[PDB]
């Protein structure tokens, strides 16, 4: 038993991380087949980030302006193309460690593992959630740009995030591997506002189910509630509205614990109105919303890849 | 910026995880060079775990009683030896993915990454701490035995933990890679008591420094305390006594934040006596003690391997 914030094994991604230097700046790139993906602001100087014309900048760059370095071997750039906010650098070598992969654009509330890299070298791996305002609360230092988020299903690496910038508030913003930003953010150094961050209600419920599975049951009660009356209370406390789709994915957890979803809702309602009163659930004093219902099912069953 | 419970890249360990089956039970093994390490209770049936005579049991087993399977290829067992509580199965093939490694016995309070595996297949990676009572609060399901903990320094994998059993209380116990148990535990299914679990004071202080680095400064105050008067308060709240050695390793963090260690101590003293009063530090409402002073320095500087 037990319950931990768990990340996917990162071995398959480690083999794809390369170092990209264009002119004076250096960040990480994702090397898949014979293409290197990286944030396009690699072609910027510090002065350019305020109001960059990425087209005009990229035009003055030539293929030999990009220094891709994989560990110690160096790749030859023979092509460069800009797809939205990512640069695609066609190289002369296919990565012999390219896993079965695909690019996916996740939805807010979903979780994924991040592999933090610096100079194309992996530093650490952690699990996070795409917030409802399309930011992430990660751990990034200068030169961590290029770091990617990912999920592993069986044997297929689904790349879903590439890190681009830190906002003045300390939160992080990036794109899918097609170069489209999550959220209304742009890649220039200007004051950018993220929306109100709400709590991922469906994930909290899944976490409460994990707690019941692991023996933490003090929060339960034999009241029930209505989906309607519960959402009224969720709104007041900045909680994402819960829908029938959210109830359905919770079905398997409800079946395993004998506790209907609406019963658990009535329990969560109490916790928001009355709080924890100094107690804990799964070692935490706050309500945790970075475990999806699938994450909980995975950890409590023993799924491998 | 930001701060996350971070684990080491697990790629180098993934390549060493094999499946071990002796008779009817199956668990994970660590394949390094031409040797497979696994918990020795693999040679037990469910009835044997109550009072096993591991010598007499192992004697009735022959080399071909052990089915080692790496992914899909199968290894040939040509030798078996028991070193304390781990089995060493000499095989006919050297792992071509053996990293630079070494076996280390860590001290209580140190952190390490765990790679949870099932059937020799990696499932997830998470960071934990060896508690002062020599247990760990992990995430293990039946068949997770054989899973190993590890640290990575530059290019050398230091293996420090192998998982053996779950205790009736839900905590976990295991050995070093030489087969010596952390703590007073044995590998039989009998009620075993772990000592009083105390809080890793030195780690809390390092975490408080991380918070100051990330902008959380509300807990600070310009009082100071004595090492003596502070330990009096630590004992009352089940906190590990702080020593001059603990102050020294905190030197680098003190230098980076301008806050002397004893000043931070006076801040922590207040938090224990008065609590958080509903606030948070680095997104947490509790005091976190699973970041060593080195972990904090690593994450806030950008060290790679």
């Amino acid at each position: 038993s037990g319950f931990r914030k768990m990340a996917f094994p990162s071995g398959k991604v480690e083999g794809c991380m390369v170092q990209v230097t264009c002119g004076t700046t250096t960040l990480n790139g994702l090397w898949l087949d014979d293409v290197v993906y990286c944030p396009r602001h690699v072609i910027c100087t510090s002065e350019d980030m305020l109001n960059p014309n990425y087209e005009d900048l990229l035009i003055r760059k030539s293929n030999h302006n990009f220094l891709v370095q994989a560990g110690n071997v160096q790749l030859r750039v023979i092509g460069h193309s800009m797809q939205n906010c990512v640069l695609k650098l066609k190289v002369d070598t296919a990565n012999p460690k390219t896993p079965k992969y695909k690019f996916v654009r996740i939805q807010p509330g979903q979780t994924f593992s991040v592999l933090a890299c610096y100079n194309g070298s992996p530093s650490g791996v952690y699990q996070c959630a795409m917030r409802p305002n399309f930011t992430i609360k990660g751990s990034f230092l200068n030169g961590s740009c290029g770091s990617v988020g990912f999920n592993i299903d069986y044997d297929c690496v689904s790349f879903c995030y590439m890190h681009h910038m830190e906002l003045p508030t300390g939160v992080h913003a990036g794109t899918d591997l097609e170069g489209n930003f999550y959220g209304p953010f742009v890649d220039r150094q200007t004051a950018q506002a993220a929306g109100t961050d709400t709590t991922i209600t469906v994930n909290v419920l899944a976490w409460l189910y994990a707690a019941v599975i692991n023996g933490d049951r003090w929060f339960l009660n034999r009241f029930t509630t209505t989906l309607n009356d519960f959402n009224l209370v969720a709104m007041k406390y900045n909680y994402e509205p819960l829908t029938q789709d959210h109830v359905d994915i919770l079905g398997p957890l409800s079946a395993q614990t004998g506790i209907a979803v609406l019963d658990m809702c009535a329990s969560l309602k109490e916790l928001l109105q009355n709080g924890m009163n100094g107690r804990t659930i799964l070692g935490s004093a706050l309500l945790e919303d970075e475990f999806t219902p699938f994450d909980v099912v995975r950890q409590c069953s023993g799924v491998t890849f």
